C-alpha cells in the first residue's frame, strides 16, 4: 500500500501513515550547520556479529527492500541501553542514477546504504513491541560507494537471484556482518530520528558511520537489477529501484558527532 | 492550512492537495546523471521588463512568501506560447541555516531563490485559469549566493519592513525586472515540473538560469529575519523562514541544458 514511484509515493505516505509527516523525520543531509561535536559519545562495541556458519538465516524480498533477519544474540554495546540486532536491509538508487542513500554527506548522495536495526531488549521483549514505543530502535547505516569488489557484501548479493520477487525467501548461512562495517567505526553521526519507511515511527536513533565502505561497479549494478518489487503473478510489474526516502527538514535540532 | 514546519508541512500537503502527491512535482536537484545538452534551447527574451517608474506595483506578505504583481504587458518571447508575467516571489532558510533555495546543484543549497511567475496568454485569459491546464505556466528561476550586495535587488527588499506582517502590503517602483537576472541568461537548465507549493499542479515549464545573482550577508539577514507568517496581532508570532520545498525524486527524466 506505499511505494517509492508514482501516486503511492512519499508524499502521499501521510494520508494512512501518519508519523510520515510528523515529528523526527529521517534521513537527513548531515551538513556543517546542523552538526556538534561531542565528546561523551563513545565507540560502539560489536557483539555476536560473527554469526555460526552451521545457522542459517532467512533473506526476504518484501516488495519494499531485501531484508536479513538477524538474531537477538548479536547486539551493540555503547549506548544506554543494550540493543539486540532483529534485521539489516539496504537502500539503493538505478543504473542510470547510481546514488541512491537515504543519508547525504554536505549535500552528496553515496551509492548505496545499509541499515542494521536493533531493538531496546532492555526494555522490551521483540522488535515489533518495541517499534513504536520510546527510545525502541537503533539503526547502524553505512554509507557505500563504488570501488574497489567486496567479497563481504557479496556474501549477501549472490542469494539475491532467489528472492527476486515479493515474498519469495532464501536461506543465507551465517557470516560475519562486522566485515559489512567501515574503517574507524568510531567517527560516526549520531541524531534522533525516526523510521526511513511507513510507518514512520520517530523512535530511531541512528548511527551513520562517518567512512563508507566500497563494492565495485558490478555489484553496485547487480543489486539495482536483480529484484522486483511485485508478486510472481502481479500483471503490472516493478523493478525494485530507487528505494530511498528524500532527505527531510531539519530545523532547529542538531546532529552530534563522535569526531572534532 | 498548509507550512512549511510541523503537522500542516510538506509530507502532509498531498492530504489536502492531491497534486502535490501526484507527478511532475518540483523542485528537484540538478545533477550530471539526469543533464542533457539540447542545442535547440535557444536564448529567451524579456519584454516589457523594464517597469516604468512611474508607477506602482503591489508587494504583498501573502502569509507563505512576499510578492510583487506584474502587469500582464510583461512577456517571454522564445518558447512555443508567448508566456505574460502575474508575480515574482522568493524562498530563504534561516540564519542557522543559510541555505534556502528550492532547486539545488549538485546537491547544494544556495541561499535563496527568485521565481518570475508567467501563464500562458496564448491559450488562456488569466493566471488563475492557465494554473490547471496544458502548459499553463513557465517559471524563471534565479538562483541567489551570499556575497555582493545587489542594489537592483534592494528595490525590493528596502520595503520588507513595510510587508512585515500577513496581508500587508507596500507599492515598489517600476524598475527593470532583467536587473534581478544573472549573467549569461542563455546558459539555464530547462525541464518540465509543477508548483512548488500547494496545489502543486504540474503544469510549469521551469527554466534555472546555470548561474546565481549575490545578494550581501545584511541582504540575506533582512529577508530571513523581516517577515512573519502570522497577522500583525497574533499574540504568538510564526517567523517567516524555510519557506523551501524539499527535492522531489526525478527518475526516468532529463533536465535539458543550453549549455555544455
Ligand atoms: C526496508 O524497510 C525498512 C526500513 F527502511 C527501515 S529503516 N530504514 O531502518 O528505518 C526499518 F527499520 C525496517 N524495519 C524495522 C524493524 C524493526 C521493528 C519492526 C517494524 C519494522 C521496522 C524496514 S522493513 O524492511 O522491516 C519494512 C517495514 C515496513 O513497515
Ligand atoms: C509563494 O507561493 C507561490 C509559489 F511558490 C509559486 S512557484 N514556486 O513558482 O511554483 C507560485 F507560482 C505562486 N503563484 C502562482 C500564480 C499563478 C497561478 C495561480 C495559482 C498560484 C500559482 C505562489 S503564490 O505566492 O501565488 C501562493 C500560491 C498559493 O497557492
Ligand atoms: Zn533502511
Ligand atoms: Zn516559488
Amino acid at each position: 500500500k506505499w511505494t517509492y514511484f508514482g501516486p503511492d509515493g512519499e508524499n502521499s505516505w501521510s494520508k494512512k501513515y501518519p508519523s510520515c509527516g510528523g515529528l523526527l523525520q529521517s534521513p537527513i543531509d548531515l551538513h556543517s550547520d546542523i552538526l556538534q561535536y561531542d565528546a561523551s559519545l563513545t565507540p560502539l562495541e560489536f557483539q555476536g556479529y560473527n554469526l555460526s556458519a552451521n545457522k542459517q538465516f532467512l533473506l526476504t524480498n518484501n516488495g519494499h527492500s531485501v531484508k536479513l533477519n538477524l538474531p537477538s544474540d548479536m547486539h551493540i554495546q555503547g549506548l544506554q541501553s543494550r540493543y539486540s540486532a532483529t534485521q539489516l536491509h539496504l537502500h539503493w538508487g538505478n543504473p542510470n542514477d547510481p546514488h541512491g542513500s537515504e543519508h547525504t554527506v554536505s549535500g552528496q548522495h553515496f551509492a548505496a546504504e545499509l541499515h542494521i536495526v536493533h531493538y531496546n531488549s532492555d526494555l522490551y521483549p521483540d522488535a515489533s513491541t518495541a517499534s513504536n514505543k520510546s527510545e525502541g530502535l537503533a539503526v547502524l547505516a553505512v554509507l557505500i560507494e563504488m570501488g574497489s569488489f567486496n567479497p563481504s557484501y557479496d556474501k549477501i548479493f549472490s542469494h539475491l537471484q532467489h528472492v527476486k520477487y515479493k515474498g519469495q525467501e532464501a536461506f543465507v548461512p551465517g557470516f560475519n556482518i562486522e566485515e559489512l562495517l567501515p574503517e574507524r567505526t568510531a567517527e560516526y553521526y549520531r541524531y534522533r530520528g525516526s523510521l526511513t519507511t511507513p510507518p514512520c515511527n520517530p523512535t530511531v536513533l541512528w548511527t551513520v558511520f562517518r567512512n563508507p565502505v566500497q563494492i565495485s561497479q558490478e555489484q553496485l549494478l547487480a543489486l539495482e537489477t536483480a529484484l522486483y518489487c511485485t508478486h510472481m503473478d502481479d500483471p503490472s510489474p516493478r523493478e525494485m529501484i530507487n528505494n530511498f526516502r528524500q532527505v527531510q527538514k531539519f530545523d532547529e535540532r542538531l546532529v552530534y558527532t563522535s569526531f572534532s
